[PDB]
């Protein structure tokens, strides 16, 4: 198992503009297009991201190309964030995947805000951080996905995904 596969399981793949769990226009593998309520706006962003007139539909390769940029971007965001970097550096390969997943989903700012759990992750207090991670909107809105990530942090294995 690896980061790409993990995230592909969590976000799925759609070749046509869709709405996310929050009602936002998305496409491909969890690629947020816009938070605007307008499909046109979504469409224009899409065209701009792909570089062609797409009319709301992309190919598999295109979805994969956006996905590679997005994963790369998330990793770099972690590496550049003063609060995230230390955390990522202190972790094993599997747990690094767990933090990258959260960043892909909720952004750097989002994750950076889990102050306490972050500190707990740094101290390698697995059980405690996991409990803290569950007291959040994130866990309450996407409980199945949050459980998977949270188990990954607790255990350090890919079991929740196997
Ligand atoms: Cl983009
Ligand atoms: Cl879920």
């Amino acid at each position: 198992m690896n980061i790409f596969e993990m995230l592909r399981i969590d976000e799925g793949l759609r070749l046509k503009i869709y709405k996310d769990t929050e009602g936002y226009y998305t496409i491909g593998i969890g690629h947020l297009l816009t938070k605007s309520p307008s499909l046109n706006a979504a469409k224009s962003e899409l065209d701009k991201a792909i570089g062609r007139n797409t009319n709301g539909v992309i190919t598999k390769d295109e979805a994969e190309k956006l996905f590679n940029q997005d994963v790369d971007a998330a990793v770099r965001g972690i590496l550049r964030n003063a609060k995230l970097k230390p955390v990522y550096d202190s972790l094993d390969a599997v747990r690094r995947a767990a933090l990258i997943n959260m960043v892909f989903q909720m952004g750097e700012t989002g994750v950076a805000g889990f102050t306490n759990a972050l500190r707990m992750l740094q101290q390698k207090r697995w059980d405690e951080a996991a409990v803290n991670l569950a007291k959040s909107r994130w866990y309450n809105q996407t409980p199945n996905r949050a459980k998977r990530v949270i188990t990954t942090f607790r255990t350090g294995t890919w079991d929740a995904y196997k």
